[PDB]
């Protein structure tokens, strides 16, 4: 028992992280087979970032303008291509530690593990969720660009995020591994800001089920509610709408605990209306929304 | 920026985890050089656990009574020894992926990363702190015994924890890697329970500094306090005493932010006395005490 925000073991990803330098900019790259993936803004100067034309900037680079370092061994770049906001650097050596992998784009509300790296060297691993406004609340310092987010399934690493930038609110924005941004963000200097966010309701319910599985039951009640009547109170507190699909996904957790989904919804409605009253749930004094139903079943 | 509960990259430890079976019990072992370390209760039946004499139980075992599996490759056990509450199984093959490592015992209040494994297979990684009452609030299911806790320094893995048992409150107890329990717990079935816990004050102050470094300043005030006057209010709320050593350790964080330690203490005193008033600090609605001063400097 116990419930922790838990990341996937990172070893399979650590063996893919390399250092990529272009000019005076150094950041992280992902080395899979004979390709290294990194943010395309590695080719940019601070002056370019104001209004870059990446097609123009890249046609002016040579293979030798990219220094790739895998620990000690330097990787010879034998070609380069742009794919949306990611650069693909073909190197003359296939990474001998390439795991079985896939590039998967995730949905707002789903979680992934982030391996934060600097100069190609992994520093830490932590779990995040893709927010409804397509930002992530990560922990990233200067030099973290190119760090990746991933899930693991059996032996297969599903890469879903590459880090590109920090927004003015301190939240983070990036792309999938095909180079396509999450959300309406761009890799240039603009006034862009995160939109208004909402709470991931299905995740809050999953986490309340985790609490029950762990013997935390004080927030339960005998009342129930309809899906409609719940969603009227959800909207009022900036919660995402709950759908029948979400109810169905919560089925297994409902079965294991014997608490119907709309019964749990009645508990959540009271928690929203009365607050927590100096009590905690699974060690937190607020309603946690960065655990998916899968995360709960996996840990419990 | 951003602040997350962040574990060390686990790859170096994943390569050391193996499966150890004795009789009908299966759990995890740590494979370093030609030795596999695991909880000695692996040799126990449920009847033995009531009042085991481990010296007697082990003299009755042979090398062939221990099945060690490193992924597929089975490890031939060529000798065994007991070291306190850990069993040491000499195997005929030295782990080719043995990292540079040390066995270090930690203090209450310090943190470490836990690699939770099952059947020798890593499942997740998360950060924990050693509580003042020598328990940890982990996330462990049946079969997690033998999972290890560690810190990483440069290239050196400092192992500090092996998981042995769950206490009735759902918290966890284990040993250092020399087999010596943290706290007054034993590896047999008794009425043992965690003692009363306290909050790690120096860590709360470190985390308030993390908040300031990240632009969260609402809890600050212009008031100050003496160490003595702080510690009178600390005791009242079940906080550990703050010492001049703790003030000195917080020096760098005080310098980076320009906020004196006893100034931060005045803010903490007001937070304890008035509560948080529906506001959050670094995304939490309670005072977080599982980040050391080192953890803050490392992430910030």
């Amino acid at each position: 028992s116990g419930f922790r925000k838990m990341a996937f073991p990172s070893g399979k990803v650590e063996g893919c992280m390399v250092q990529v330098t272009c000019g005076t900019t150094t950041l992280n790259g992902l080395w899979l087979d004979d390709v290294v993936y990194c943010p395309r803004h590695v080719i940019c100067t601070s002056e370019d970032m104001l209004n870059p034309n990446y097609e123009d900037l890249l046609i002016r680079k040579s293979n030798h303008n990219f220094l790739v370092q895998a620990g000690n061994v330097q990787l010879r770049v034998i070609g380069h291509s742009m794919q949306n906001c990611v650069l693909k650097l073909r190197v003359d050596t296939a990474n001998p530690k390439t795991p079985k992998y896939k590039f998967v784009r995730i949905q707002p509300g789903q979680t992934f593990s982030v391996l934060a790296c600097y100069n190609g060297s992994p520093s830490g691993v932590y779990q995040c969720a893709m927010r409804p406004n397509f930002t992530i609340k990560g922990s990233f310092l200067n030099g973290s660009c190119g760090s990746v987010g991933f899930n693991i399934d059996y032996d297969c690493v599903s890469f879903c995020y590459m880090h590109h930038m920090e927004l003015p609110t301190g939240v983070h924005a990036g792309t999938d591994l095909e180079g396509n941004f999450y959300g309406p963000f761009v890799d240039r200097q603009t006034a862009q800001a995160a939109g208004t966010d909402t709470t991931i309701t299905v995740n809050v319910l999953a986490w309340l089920y985790a609490a029950v599985i762990n013997g935390d039951r004080w927030f339960l009640n005998r009342f129930t509610t309809t899906l409609n009547d719940f969603n009227l109170v959800a909207m009022k507190y900036n919660y995402e709408p709950l759908t029948q699909d979400h109810v169905d996904i919560l089925g297994p957790l409902s079965a294991q605990t014997g608490i119907a989904v709309l019964d749990m919804c009645a508990s959540l409605k009271e928690l929203l209306q009365n607050g927590m009253n100096g009590r905690t749930i699974l060690g937190s004094a607020l309603l946690e929304d960065e655990f998916t139903p899968f995360d709960v079943v996996r840990q419990c």
